[PDB]
Formats: C-alpha cells, sequence, structure tokens
C-alpha cells in the first residue's frame, strides 16, 4: 500500500464507558484503556511502562456497546490514528487520537499495543543523544491512506539508520503508541525504506 | 470485528518473480518469500527457524510489479490468508495461502512474520503431550470476514488454557505463519476469547 494506518490494543477499561450523541443523532463512544509494555530486554537490566489511551467509537458500534462495558473489563482493539487541529480550544492546536473501528470485550477468565504506519516524512529527520551517550531521532510523518500528521521516535541503532532519511523519503513504521501539552507519538521498534513505485519514462532519464 | 484476517511479512524473494495472465486476462504474480523467526527466548537455550511462503499477488498490483522483482530483493507484503479445497489435483484436497493485498519493495541499505485471526472452532481442542512432558494443542478454525478454515497450534502454557476451548467458541489468534503433504499452519503466540455479542430477549432469560 501508499498509506498504511493500523492500530492494534488489548488494554483494559479504567471507567465505565459513558455514551454520547451528536445534535444530528450520532453515536459516540469514548473508551479509556490502560495496559503496559515491558521495554526491558536481556538478562533483566530494564522494566517496563504503563499506558493509557482514550479509544473512540461511533456510530452502530458505538450503539451496541455503550452500555455493557464495565470498568475492568479487557478489550480488544482494532482501528487508526486520527490528527485534528484548530484555534483554541482544547489542550491546544492539535490532537492525535485512536478511532476504533471495531471493539471486542474479552474473557478474563478468572496487554497489546502495536501500530504499523506508513508515509512520508514531512522535514528532515532530528537526530540527538542523551548525556550516557544515547542515540535519539525524532520524525514527523505525513500519512493518507484527509492527510494524518504524526510524530515518530526511534533510539540507538534506529535512530542512527534514521538520522540518513531525507525530507520526502517513504518509510514503514512498525512500533507502539506513548503518551507524552501532553501528546500521542509512535515509539518505532523496527523501520524500513521503501523503494518508490515503479520508474516512469524520463526526460533526461532516470 | 468478527471475522479478521490480517497477514503481515518482510522477506527476501529467493528467485525472479514469474509474470503470467489467466484466459480472460487477469495479471497473477507469484512471490517466493523466505525469512526466519528466532523461538528462542531467556539467555540462549534456544534458537531461530525459517520460512518460505509463496505469496500471491493479482490483477494491477501484479501488472505493476511483475517485471521489476530481482531475485533478492527484500519485500513488504500486506495481506491475507486464503484457502482452497477441491477434487484431484494438487499435492491434496486443499492448500492455505497467503494472499498480497499490496507489497512494497524495501531498500537493502547495503524478517518479519505476523499473522491476527478472529473466527470459530470448528471442533473441540485436541492436546496432546511430548516425550519430555511439553503441552500441544492443534485448534481448527473457521474464519469468514466464502469461509477460511484453518489450523492453529500452541504450546505449554496456551496449549492447556485453549484445551479448555469448546467447538463453536469464538477465538482471537496472534502469531506466526509456518509450514508443514505439507501445510501452511499458524504457530499462536498470543491466544484470546472474545466474549459474544451483546445478549437478546431470551426465551428462559439467559
Amino acid at each position: 500500500a501508499r498509506g498504511l494506518n493500523q492500530v492494534f490494543l488489548i488494554g483494559t477499561l479504567t471507567a465505565r464507558p459513558d455514551m454520547r450523541y451528536t445534535p444530528g443523532g450520532l453515536a459516540i463512544l469514548d473508551l479509556n484503556l490502560a495496559g503496559q509494555d515491558a521495554f526491558t530486554d536481556e538478562s533483566g537490566q530494564e522494566r517496563e511502562v504503563p499506558w493509557y489511551h482514550r479509544v473512540r467509537l461511533l456510530g452502530r458500534q458505538a450503539e451496541m456497546w455503550g452500555d455493557l462495558l464495565e470498568k475492568g473489563q479487557l478489550i480488544f482493539v482494532e482501528g487508526r490514528l486520527e490528527y485534528r487541529q484548530w484555534e483554541k480550544d482544547g489542550e491546544k492546536k492539535s490532537e492525535v487520537q485512536v478511532r476504533a473501528e471495531f471493539i471486542d470485550p474479552l474473557e478474563g477468565r478468572g496487554a497489546l499495543n502495536q501500530v504499523i504506519l506508513m508515509g512520508n516524512l514531512t522535514r528532515d529527520p532530528d537526530l540527538r543523544y542523551t548525556p550516557q551517550g544515547t542515540a535519539v531521532v525524532r520524525l514527523g510523518l505525513a500519512v493518507n491512506e484527509r492527510t494524518h500528521f504524526l510524530e515518530v521516535q526511534a533510539w540507538r541503532e534506529l535512530a542512527e539508520w534514521a538520522s540518513e532519511l531525507r525530507k520526502g523519503d517513504g518509510l514503514l513504521v512498525i512500533g507502539r503508541l506513548v503518551n507524552d501539552r501532553f501528546q500521542t507519538r509512535v515509539e518505532a521498534l523496527r523501520l524500513e525504506r521503501p523503494t518508490r513505485g515503479p520508474a516512469q519514462a524520463g526526460g533526461s532519464r532516470p
């Protein structure tokens, strides 16, 4: 594909979902989900961070659930990232939220956070280093599967590789959604550069 | 969702793709991809297995690439699993293949195998144990996002949990696609049971 925007989550409801409708009649259901990621590796030496994401469900899906979800329920989400900007208003000029296309409450018997995107860089990479000497890069990505602008961050080896990218380059991103004003951004676990599609005729050749 | 069928791969072409058309004019392009998964964990004690999957691209996508792919090219695939059965013919009565909706050749500068499914069990679980005493279960899953029948396998803790499932139960599967007659099946890395949708009125109540 050219523009790809996919989010998969599995977290627990932190409050009872509260229904709501628009003046015209559109059902809107916001679910606050929490879970955690184990950023650790090797034989320990690291640990694991928590995440809290509000996911929005609209329409008939919102209509069939906005009444049955109890605080503490484990839920599976299949959705995408939504970018919105305005004047005035909010916290701030803009926000990125998770939009649920579907949801499926799961049995708890007695967390998953994955994101995959593909777009174009909106500006040149920004490589920086931490006091300890760890490479870190911030990337601006434009995704149109309106256009959505998303922030991505990568560390160490990946950061240094990404520092060689150029504004406008295509980028495939695979990672997890993270928090922090306050901003929802993507923490890249994997990065690849898709070579552009087939090569036209060309005036002077290439 | 109810029926979910998503496959994501990143592997290297093992031969130059060979174009082909149907009598009516449909473009068909088969790509043979290879890669490997590191089934290992903890401080070693394990290693990593290889995979070879033929992915089929049809139509205009097949038309725009079936000429530019060189043996050795790294490719990203976004697709789904396809089940086909017949009489006579093949190897054998049936086959499961990966159907590519899109593909994106990637720059190699100078592997990914993930599957997510949701369907219903077609029969009761089959729990077995290895000589070493390791729990292993084989599950039959029916997915309709025609219906596709897929085989799934899980080990240890997951296998014993899955042995408590019943024919007809809903199941969410997250794992990797594996080989081996010869059969393409799914190796579950994660399993969850989605509680069925909202509860009707009910004659005697439930």
